[PDB]
């Protein structure tokens, strides 16, 4: 074993791998959403760029798994980054919708992660999840339903006007 | 009696505490108000700030009520503050509908604070209320009558796109 | 349920609101506490703005589970907001020893929430109390602690010179 | 009558001569407590600043009212200003007592003024003394009662450690 290693669990270390997978998994998706977006026939690019932000911020997450893994002296082992579920994602209420359940997804993993840091009493990996996801990952399920109230409220899907609008209101003014 | 108190009658000091308590409870309905339009399955977080800065500012009126009638020899008599009627505020007309009468509310306390002052021969008192309230109540009342016909306008309580309309151009922009 | 909904027991969302109003108590109490220092015949005026500082911070931490129910997509419900216990404080002294066992009673309402969270397996809720709460508060006990020492050193209830000077040269020089 | 005289009656004008007078007539008792605490013997210098402070501003309301009843076409009736009541003025306590009467004095004789200008309707007059005098009035016989409650804990007459630390403490550094 690694001369750094103390109190850090064979399971834990396979599950960091599997978040690590998962997180690139996810950005892999959130990228498919912003060349949907960015196509000739959708044409939201304020709605795109979101999709582009966030996948960014899931291939830091999976770079901060990596890190962490080896600070405690796991290795690092690298699956295939699945494709997403999709070729094409419908429109901003569709892509959102999926945007929720692929968030919920990552955040049942950090707590399934959580709940098994706990029962092999590793503080350190409960305190570093705690300290990089929770209070990020429940404001970003907080946002994605705001926004799917929101896309509802404006008639989506049917209410082209509707959709227009919340590109221009309520994602950032981009690129 | 206090060494300070002079030309301040027992019914303006009882008066005094009860407008104390009625801006609380203000405070606390519009506190509610900002809660529900926080809400993900509700999300209209410019009209929930709008709710939230009229929170703080009935607090502060208490807080000015509370100092006064120190000033005066007066002593602060605190009641509990009574919960908002209602629990859910159904959509941005009814709730802006509950605030016109809200302030309606406290305005009327405010004229028959005004009233008894006038017959307690108190001029320090209602130069008090005319120096921070009438001008201010009734310029709150005018906008929120001037956000209720908006809202008309707009289509509510069934134009959905109307009210997030509203959101982004009748409040300002918030948080 | 709401959408975002996720890991978030019905029990917690309960204690949550119960919290908020438990805040919102101490906050009320502090505030009489600022009034009853403001008064003619008591007149300690850096104590009175102690007490206000505090009751401001009190607020803003109901205004923090507000917005926590909401993104973890429970429900705010309010109830009454019960005034002091008392209507006069005696002394600073006394103050202060009723400060020491409201912050005493907030502190246990915290355990007893996290104790709660933790038995649901929330660790989301115990983040969130880990990170507003328990620094801060044991912080608070022990400055208050500290008074009472000093107090008590200067010979309160009966020094009245030992109470001056404690305003003068242990809470910040205010307003 | 003057070319300006309009809605102001020869009581009313009469009555501001009287309050001109009176103003003068604190303005000088001010500076007599200011002299006494100058004494060698008494030697408490930011009392004695405090009271010459006091004694300026009652001489700049004599100069208000004396413009005052110009701007209305009154005439400008000058008596004597009589001397103070006491040639010394016993210790901190006794002039702070001393204060608080002149003070009471001073705005009983604003109300009685406000009640001739109101049963005179001249709202002008009403206006003026609302816009220069209930608000200050009060705060000042706030202050003196704060004073004297503090005076007391700190064993006046008799302690005077404590008639020494509020002239450090209570009163602004001076000069
Ligand atoms: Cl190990
Ligand atoms: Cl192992
Ligand atoms: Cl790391
Ligand atoms: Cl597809
Ligand atoms: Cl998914
Ligand atoms: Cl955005
Ligand atoms: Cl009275
Ligand atoms: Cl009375
Ligand atoms: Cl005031
Ligand atoms: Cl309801
Ligand atoms: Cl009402
Ligand atoms: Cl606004
Ligand atoms: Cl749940
Ligand atoms: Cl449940
Ligand atoms: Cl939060
Ligand atoms: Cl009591
Ligand atoms: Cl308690
Ligand atoms: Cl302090
Ligand atoms: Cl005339
Ligand atoms: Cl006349
Ligand atoms: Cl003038
Ligand atoms: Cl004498
Ligand atoms: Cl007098
Ligand atoms: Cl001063
Ligand atoms: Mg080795
Ligand atoms: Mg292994
Ligand atoms: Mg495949
Ligand atoms: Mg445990
Ligand atoms: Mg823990
Ligand atoms: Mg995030
Ligand atoms: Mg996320
Ligand atoms: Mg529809
Ligand atoms: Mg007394
Ligand atoms: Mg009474
Ligand atoms: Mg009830
Ligand atoms: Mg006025
Ligand atoms: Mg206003
Ligand atoms: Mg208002
Ligand atoms: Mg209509
Ligand atoms: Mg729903
Ligand atoms: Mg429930
Ligand atoms: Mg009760
Ligand atoms: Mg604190
Ligand atoms: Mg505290
Ligand atoms: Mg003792
Ligand atoms: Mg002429
Ligand atoms: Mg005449
Ligand atoms: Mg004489
Ligand atoms: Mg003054
Ligand atoms: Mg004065
Ligand atoms: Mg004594
Ligand atoms: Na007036």
């Amino acid at each position: 074993v690694s001369q750094v290693r103390q109190n850090y669990h064979s399971d834990c270390e396979a599950a960091v791998n599997r978040m690590l997978n998962l997180e690139l998994y996810a950005s892999y998706t959130y990228s498919s959403m912003y060349a949907f977006f960015d196509r000739d026939d959708v044409a939201l690019h304020n709605v795109a760029e979101f999709f582009k932000e966030h996948s960014h911020e899931e291939r830091e997450h999976a770079e901060k798994f990596m890190k962490y893994q080896n600070k405690r002296g796991g290795r690092v082992v690298l699956q295939d980054i699945k494709k997403p579920e999709r070729d094409e994602w419908g429109n901003t209420l569709e892509a959102m919708q999926a945007a929720l359940q692929l968030e919920k997804t990552v955040n049942q993993a950090l707590l399934d992660l959580h709940k098994l840091a706990t029962d092999k009493v590793d503080p350190h990996l409960c305190d570093f999840l705690e300290s990089e996801y929770p209070e990020e990952q429940v404001k970003d399920i907080k946002r994605i339903g705001d926004f799917i109230t929101n896309l509802k409220r404006l008639g989506l899907p049917e209410n082209g006007m509707g959709e227009y609008l919340f590109d221009k209101h309520s994602v950032k003014e981009s690129s």
